[PDB]
């Protein structure tokens, strides 16, 4: 194919012109983001109920669903749980693979049977079917200034006029507010109540009638008379708006006159629907807005939208009211690929330099400079056919592929180069001869090389979409490397590289003369060492079995990672304070937090925005979440301002509070990850001993876990039983007196928990109305006697005379793991030894427990379980794959042995890089280990293609690979260098994203060092083993 190119020059620069224009315009289509949908796809169903307990909502919510979840596809399991606040979250993680819009779809459809089987309030409340894959862009807080505006207010106006136009931009997918807007709220006073003879159902019926709308219907309806004049719709009494008017309804009107309203018997303000979160950002309260990318749009793009259509609004914002951006992904995503591209461009120069460092021509060094960039197109342009988008390890794989690609272009100009300036021969004769001599090389090269990255990509898992990632891209640029290579390479070579080798060699004085000789030297040092191991081979057998064993012990010693943590500009730190714990006191301890936080770390942290009520755990009124932001990476010192030196010093600053449990972390790239150490367990109750045996039964395992050294940090998720009141009516004795158990379970059903009884517009929106005792009354236990309820007669009977007020003990939070109720274990295997081993001892111990108690993984450690070995047996039959293709290419059973063998030369070196610098097995190290198996094997095939010819046509063995190790020398070194340099800047990189390019420079480093050192010395002696004994 190359030959009828190379007569037809036009031809290859019109499909390379076609790729180039191809390649732009996918690069204009193409999505650009951080990471990729890579996770389960997860889906969550939320209903809330106010003023349930945790078991009352496991009871008549959780389990309803739960029986309900039936027939979905691909469902890997389901998780529920129950809290005491008064929200139950069912989650349903699907396989991955699975279309997220199917799923979710499919879970609404099971969840509308049983939307009519939930208690009328949840179904009021609203159950919303949602994926839990959301990604947050930026956490917008809103702050008053001057103080004008309190936190009602604030949340309010946001949740009024900011969260709809922000809505509206094309890349926002979801706006989650942190605030609770305005509500009418009323507050009932037991003794007013009383003494007006009234009851909180009387309230509630007065609401519920008088603020409705009513749609009385038509003025000439048809029928209608027959000369009927006009035709007008007719409307009736409208909602309610001011709290004045709430306070003018009338309850009953006396027969004297007087009149009772709804003023009298309670207190009537406009509050918030939701009391239990405190936002709170720099010390003065104020409200968050998170807006959450749209799949398929650019996350920068969609970002400074957002900013630009909030500044837009800025101008109407009442005096006071400053929008604040605690949380920030814009600028760690653009330094990435700001990075990547300029990695991109500086291999291309250094590419260019060394080209003229060798070859000295410059026409010969423009050839490669104008082939890369046309495969790059071009692998952008199947990027956007399959879908893909510029993510971060989009992007590391398309630095990991430039060697490829390099390589192509090095090894062709440079054959083409060596036959102009040895031989003779013209210009297109020389581009013919040397691709007479590598069509084939090419092509073993292109499969060896497809065999060695294919396999990665069908893992399963989100690591297995990981490495498809890194797979996909880099298949695609090897592709479109070797088809530019015998197509559009020595089209070039023929046509704009002039025939003056001669002249090119005559002009060359000063550093390019010394260089040369330089060379010439060392190329006969080199081919001296070659012929002198040839004639010694036991040593240096002895040599290669020494490394393979050095291979093997820094392969053991290496630690194992999912991806590297990078300094992303911010961290979180939660707060825990023990249960039973107002929001007063987690108010303290964030105010605490908070003050340290300004304090010591003051030169590095920018913003810090809290939230008391919500957090880890399950939202509470004593869990707190706080994101600290960090400045810009330059301001703060590389040394001792980087975020993990941050939180190394926070963890040891929070370890002594010991109010409560209050611990900093990092956010993971990806929530799916978690530590290889870690593992989630859930021990469930099989035989429905019961909650008490449950939690019994965990303490006892958590016990044994603890006792066992191969089990490290081994604790449950869940929360601990807290004291409860439990209440107790006398239904005989409320009977005897005449009340009814409904008035009394409506009291205490609509005083000392909510009651969303209608709804009223403020402002030209919907708000919800709400009825609750006033706060002084819903506090202690014996706030319960003050309520009185009406009997038959209409007289009040106080509510001691019926009821009695016991403490217990129950759960704050009720789990459920696939519909048994079960208790989240969570452990890290200790080091040094294997999960699978972990997980085999937990399962032993939970075999200790009493029968009825069975155990299940879950997340990480569910995949690991499914996910058995797969890699190994993957490997093998890619290994199988590159033994027969090479097989095939060197028409021998024997020789594609040496080329085989050469695969642990490259990896050695990576293997030391890594664990000298202290980094991990992380998944970048994986591919650059990949990448340097791949280059270090077109590296080998191409000496024993070029020894083994030579030997074909008769050159003696020695003779012929002493001579094919001197011509492959030139092109080895260049593409080995230009690659070393180009990786350098990655591996040596100070700023965001400094974790993975580290880890890709110091992979790729070693590993092409080590290559391009040790296979131009064991790939001749391997050719000349394998062919002296002709097996």
């Amino acid at each position: 194919m190359a030959n009828f190119f190379i007569d037809r020059p036009i031809f290859a620069w019109v499909l390379a012109i076609l790729l180039c224009l191809t390649g732009t315009l996918a690069i204009f289509s193409l999505p650009v983001e951080q990471y990729p949908d890579l996770a389960p796809p997860n889906v969550r169903v939320t209903a809330n109920y106010p003023g349930a307990s945790a078991q009352t909502l496991e009871n008549t919510v959780t389990q309803v669903i739960e029986q309900n979840m039936t027939g979905l596809d691909n469902l890997m399991y389901m998780s529920s749980q129950s809290s005491g606040t008064g929200q139950a979250s069912v989650t349903l993680s699907f396989k991955a693979g699975t279309d997220p819009d199917e799923a979710v779809q499919q879970v609404q459809n099971q969840l509308q049977s049983a939307m009519r089987k939930l208690p009328q309030a949840v179904q009021n409340q609203g159950v919303t079917v949602r994926k839990t894959g959301d990604t947050n862009i930026l956490t917008i807080a809103f702050v008053s200034t001057d103080g004008s505006m309190d936190k009602q207010d604030i949340a309010d106006y946001v949740a009024s006029n900011i969260q709809d136009p922000l809505s509206r931009v094309n890349g926002v997918g979801d706006i989650d507010a942190y605030g609770s807007q305005y509500s009418m709220r009323i507050w009932l006073d037991p003794a007013k109540l009383n003494s007006f003879q009234m009851t909180a159902k009387d309230v509630t019926d007065a609401i519920e009638s008088q603020n409705a709308q009513i749609a009385v219907g038509q003025l000439g309806g048809t029928p209608s008379v027959d000369k009927q004049a006009l035709n007008a719709t007719i409307n009736a009494q409208s909602l309610l708006q001011t709290p004045e008017q709430f306070r003018d309804i009338t309850l009953r009107v006396n027969q004297d006159g007087s009149e009772v309203r709804l003023g009298d018997v309670a207190t009537v303000e406009m509050g918030a629907e939701k009391y239990d979160y405190l936002s709170r950002f720099n010390g003065k309260p104020a409200s968050g807005l998170g807006v959450k990318l749209a799949s398929g749009a650019n996350e920068m793009a969609t970002a400074e939208l957002v900013l630009n259509r909030l500044d837009e609004l800025a101008q109407y914002f009442p005096h006071g009211l400053e929008y604040k951006v605690a949380y920030e992904t814009t600028s760690f995503v653009k330094a990435s690929i700001e990075d990547v591209v300029k990695t991109l461009l500086e291999a291309i120069a250094l590419v260019f330099l060394v080209m003229y460092l060798f070859l000295q021509n410059f026409r010969a060094t423009l050839i490669p400079t104008i082939a890369v960039p046309v495969v790059l197109m071009g692998t952008f342009s199947v990027l956007y056919a399959f879908g893909y988008s510029v993510n971060t390890l989009t992007m590391f794989a398309m630095v990991l592929a430039i060697g490829l690609l390099v390589d192509d272009a090095i090894v062709v100009v440079e054959n083409v180069e060596r036959i102009m300036s040895e031989e003779g021969l013209t210009p297109r004769e020389a581009t013919r001869k040397s691709m007479g001599q590598i069509q084939g090389a090419l092509v073993g090269i292109a499969m060896v090389l497809s065999a060695v990255f294919v396999p990665m990509a069908f893992f399963g898992g989100t690591t297995g979409a990981i490495y498809r990632q890194f797979s996909i891209t880099i298949v695609a640029a090897m592709v479109l490397s070797v088809l530019v290579a015998m197509i559009l390479t020595p089209a070039l070579c023929a046509t704009l590289l002039k025939p003056l080798k001669k002249g090119e060699h005559h002009g060359q004085k000063g550093f390019f003369a010394w260089f040369n000789q330089m060379f010439n030297r060392n190329a006969e040092r080199y081919e001296k060492g070659v012929a002198k191991i040839l004639h010694r081979s036991l040593r240096w057998i002895v040599i290669y079995v020494l490394l393979l064993g050095g291979m093997v012990f820094l392969f053991l010693r290496l630690p194992t990672s999912f991806l590297p943590l990078e300094d992303r500009g911010m961290f979180t730190t939660s707060v825990q304070l023990p249960s039973g714990s107002t929001q007063q006191q987690t108010l303290k301890v964030v105010e605490q937090i908070e003050k340290y936080y300004f304090t010591h770390e003051k030169d590095n942290i920018m913003s810090v925005f809290a939230t008391v009520g919500s957090g880890p755990g399950g939202n509470g009124q004593n869990v707190a979440r706080m994101f600290i932001r960090l400045k810009d990476w330059s301001e703060r010192d590389s040394k001792t301002g980087t975020s993990f030196a941050i939180i190394e010093r926070a963890t040891k600053a929070f370890n002594q509070i010991k109010e409560a449990r209050v611990i900093a972390s990092s956010p993971p790239a990806i929530s799916g990850l978690g530590s290889s150490a870690g593992f989630d367990m859930e021990l469930q109750d099989h035989a429905g001993a019961g909650h008490d045996a449950l939690m019994a039964a965990r303490n006892q395992l958590l016990a044994l876990a603890a006792e066992n050294p191969e089990l490290t940090r081994v604790r449950h998720n869940g929360l601990d039983d807290s004291p409860q009141l439990q209440i107790d009516i006398d239904q005989r004795k409320a009977q005897a007196l005449g009340v009814a158990i409904d008035d009394i379970n409506d009291t205490l059903q609509t005083a000392w928990g909510s009651s969303y009884v209608n709804d009223f517009m403020d402002r030209g929106r919907v708000k919800k109305v709400y009825v609750q005792a006033a706060a002084p009354y819903r506090m202690l236990p014996d706030d319960i006697n003050l309520w009185y309820v009406r009997n038959k007669d209409g007289g009040m009977v106080p509510f001691s005379a019926f009821a009695t007020s016991r403490w217990e003990t129950g759960s704050p939070r009720l789990e459920r793991y696939n519909g048994y109720s079960a208790v989240e274990i969570v452990g890290e295997a200790a080091p040094g030894v294997s999960t699978g081993t972990a997980m085999d001892i937990m399962e032993s111990l939970v075999k200790q427990l009493p029968n009825g108690f069975g155990l299940e993984w879950t997340a990480m450690s569910y995949q690991e379980r499914l996910s058995g070995a797969q890699a190994p047996a993957l490997y093998a039959i890619s290994l199988l794959v590159v033994f027969l293709c090479l097989a095939a290419l060197y028409e021998s059973w024997s020789v594609p042995f040496s080329v085989m063998l050469v695969v642990p030369l490259g990896v050695i070196g990576a293997l030391l890089a890594t664990w000298m610098r202290g980094l991990e097995n992380d998944v970048y190290f994986q591919v650059g280990l990949l990448t340097v198996i791949g280059l270090s094997a077109k590296n080998a095939i191409l000496i024993v293609e070029f020894a083994n010819e030579m030997n074909q046509k008769g050159h003696d063995l020695f003779e012929a690979t002493l001579h094919a190790c001197r011509q492959r020398l030139r092109p080895i070194l260049m593409t080995s260098l230009a690659f070393i340099f180009g990786v350098l800047p990655m591996a040596t990189s100070t700023g965001a994203g400094s974790g993975g390019q580290h880890a890709v420079g110091t992979g790729v480093m070693g590993g092409m060092i080590s290559a391009t050192i040790l296979a131009i010395y064991f790939v001749p002696l391997f050719f000349v083993l394998v062919r002296r004994r002709f097996p």
